[PDB]
């Protein structure tokens, strides 16, 4: 029942040539397969071809003709296409996944045993689960791309950063094991003073920057009180993070820094330096009266037996290494001379500083697995061959300092920390690395459901010949105890803001590690990731599934964003066949804009191979939009969603003959078993010159005469005219 108000006559035929004029629109299909009317008069329009899909509305009017039980053969996909937006903001919910595993070895698959570089983006390796499952491992990951378990962004910036304190830092004075001055012996006396009650002694040191000075301490316990009033800060004045504690004669002092407090690097390890104008617990000689029954004190001497000439040689009896009595002990001493400097400098911890610049921590012999250490020509000789030489720096200290550790990816971060729990902890607080300090066998690796973990197994390790500067044989190393503590990192100036929810992921790590088989890991790290499946019909109409996944990369402020492109297809079907990597899995990318427009993807087309009995090598477009546009692929701040897909493709399928309806167009509308719809004819709509000049002839029919003018046939739509109702 197609009428038109709006538009006038339709044409009509019976036979060829004869075309008639009906404002009636009582139309259907009969079970030949021609469009008629009541009448049987079969309408005038255009047909499809099914060649090429299309009605030529410029051909002569003729036959509409829809065969009522007409089948369609399958149609393969040459193109699919998606809308989406991958979320590039700071909340991605549940829209994500867990952070790629990593090694324990840099620049090294231990499973595969081949070098490959966990940072590279054109590298891309898989593993296999136990629940036969293909996923990607090995991947470092830019840390400004890192989200927490809730899908919050941590939001990193350049300059942030942590501490790691691995172990406490301590340091015990007076190692040389001088005893203390005794009121109580009444006799000379060359001891450690801390004065008396009617005798002074002038504390001097430098702790952390902190200058502490007191020129009224009478005992070793004012010594200790007044160093700890700047263990923690004052509005005004910095702390040192340092507690000191008097040893078990009370000679010297037990320093102890947790490096749990503060967020700069005066809170942070021991760093003690000594004036040579401090007395307090330096070298006296004390002088017993038998008659007064007094003391008598001075720290100069005079060279002669009971007063001998004290020589602190540039250094203090706080740091001395070494300590001579000149005479030897046989006969009293007219000298004592020390030996050593005025300071020293124990590091536990260490700070860990984000860059969005490229680093390359470079790569470094390790016993786990990868290449071998590569000694120079001697035991006295650094190497050449890169990872050797910087395994010989580390073991000869070359880590115990503090630097600045500066990393980008999560690749990066994990061999740092491990190579500072292995090489950068003063573990013994000597002040000096030696092998003692190695702790070789702890390990740093990321999960495959995203933590950071540590373990710390009770084994012996080895370190090889030649790595230790003049040991020209193996050395057994022992391993040891950790206990962390995890801070934030910031300066006095407050110039670089601290970042909570990235450093609340490490303090997960606070607490002890013995040896053992205890594990320390961190809180879950996740990636901002959306995944769809696109459908696709190979040459038989089967349906298959582009199993398409985006995981975000890496960001820039204002400079976009990139995207890691994973395609699988389930086995054996194969996407993949003549490239490198897995057949059934294709990796690409796709960039964005600013704007969050789409910058590129690759690849562009695939090579579809069902292997299911269809044809193989089907060429498959991917049209996910066009290069600076919103058409297809987004990625702006909102969530990760799927508005829509398509693909030209479609199974076989026949014509449901009740199904026929016609638009305003003139289009009859054929709608198949397939789910397709198609424009199987299009009702011509012809007019007249004039309308006032025709005859009724038949039931609404109308002949053309002189008077009407001859007909125009046009499509309705266009010019001035249309239909309605179905």
């Amino acid at each position: 029942v197609a009428i038109n108000g709006d538009g006038f006559f339709m044409v009509s035929d019976d036979g060829g040539l004869t075309n008639y004029l009906t404002r009636s629109g009582d139309f259907k299909l009969d079970a030949y397969g021609n469009f008629v009317n009541n009448a049987g008069f079969v309408v005038q329009g255009w047909n499809i071809n099914w060649d090429d899909q299309t009605i030529d509305s410029s051909r002569t009017p003729q036959n509409i003709f829809i065969d009522p039980g007409m089948h369609i053969p399958a149609a393969k996909s040459t193109e699919v296409a998606i809308k989406a937006n991958l979320n590039s903001g700071l909340n991605i919910g549940t829209s994500s996944r867990n952070l790629y595993a990593l090694d324990s070895v840099h620049g090294w698959n231990t499973k595969t045993q081949r070098a490959e570089d966990e940072n590279d983006t054109g590298t891309t390796q898989f593993y296999t689960t136990s629940k036969n499952s293909v996923e990607v491992t090995e991947k470092g990951v830019d840390a400004g791309s890192l989200f927490n378990a809730k899908g919050q962004g941590l939001n990193l910036r350049d300059g942030q950063g942590i501490w790691v304190s691995y172990a406490d830092a301590t340091y015990s004075t007076n190692k040389v094991g001088v005893n203390a001055f005794d009121p109580n012996l009444q006799q000379n006396q060359t001891a450690a003073f801390w004065g008396t009650a009617n005798q002074k002694v002038n504390l001097d040191i430098t702790l952390n920057g902190v200058r502490i000075q007191n020129a009224d301490i009478q005992s070793i316990d004012d010594a200790i009180a007044y160093i700890n009033t700047f263990t923690a800060p004052t509005d005004t004045r910095d702390g040192t993070g340092v507690k000191a504690v008097k040893n078990k004669d009370g000679s010297g002092i037990d320093f102890v820094n947790d490096n749990a407090d503060g967020t700069t690097d005066n809170m942070k390890n021991i760093n003690l330096v000594v004036a040579n104008t401090n007395t307090a617990g330096e070298l006296w000689n004390a002088v017993w009266n038998n008659n007064n029954q007094t003391f008598t004190f001075n720290n100069n001497g005079n060279g002669q037996a009971g007063t001998p000439t004290i020589n602190k040689n540039g250094s203090s009896l706080w740091t001395a290494t070494n300590i001579t009595f000149t005479p030897q002990p046989p006969q009293a001493a007219t000298n004592v001379q020390l030996t050593g400097g005025l300071n020293a400098q124990i590091i536990t911890a260490h700070k860990y500083i984000y860059s969005s610049n490229p680093v390359d921590i470079g790569p470094m012999y390790n016993p786990d697995g990868g290449p071998a250490f590569q000694p120079g020509a001697n035991a006295t000789t650094r190497p050449t061959e890169p990872g050797s030489a910087a395994y010989w720096d580390a073991v000869n200290g070359g880590l115990l300092n503090t630097n600045v550790r500066t990393f980008r990816t999560t690749e990066d971060l994990r061999e740092l920390l491990q190579r500072d729990a292995r090489y950068g902890v003063d573990y013994d607080g000597s002040g000096t690395f030696a092998a003692a300090d190695i702790n070789q066998n702890i390990k740093v690796v990321v999960t495959a459901d995203g933590h950071f973990a540590i373990s710390n197994a009770n084994e012996q390790s080895t370190v090889p010949p030649n790595a230790i500067n003049g040991v020209g044989n193996a050395t057994t190393t022992d391993p040891k105890n950790m206990s962390f503590n995890i801070t934030a990192y910031s300066n006095k100036q407050g110039t670089v803001s601290t970042n909570d929810a990235f450093t609340a992921i490490f303090k997960a790590f606070d607490g002890p590690l013995v040896i053992g088989n205890q594990i320390k890991e961190s809180e879950q790290l996740k990636l901002s990731a959306f995944s769809a499946g696109l459908e696709i019909y190979d040459s038989l109409g089967s349906k298959h599934t582009l199993e398409v996944q985006f995981v975000k990369q890496s960001t820039t402020q204002d400079g976009g964003n990139e995207w890691q492109m994973i395609i699988r297809v389930p086995e054996p079907a194969e996407i993949n066949t003549t490239g490198e990597g897995p057949n059934n899995i294709i990796v690409g990318t796709a960039r964005f804009n600013n704007d969050g427009s789409l910058a590129s993807y690759t690849p562009r087309t695939i090579n579809f191979s069902p292997n299911n009995g269809a044809a193989p090598n089907q060429q498959i477009k991917l049209s996910f939009g066009t290069s600076g546009s919103n058409d297809g692929l987004v990625s702006s701040n909102s969530a990760s969603t799927l508005t829509g897909q398509a693909t030209d493709g479609y199974t076989s399928g026949n014509l449901k003959p009740d199904a026929i309806r016609v638009d305003d167009k003139g289009n009859i509308l054929g709608e198949f078993t397939n789910g397709k719809t198609f424009a199987v004819a299009k009702i011509a709509m012809a007019s007249v010159a004039n309308n006032s000049g025709l005859e009724e002839i038949g039931g609404n029919l109308f002949k053309v005469t002189a008077n009407s003018g001859n007909i125009v046939v046009g499509e309705a739509g266009t010019g001035g005219r249309g239909e309605m109702k179905t």
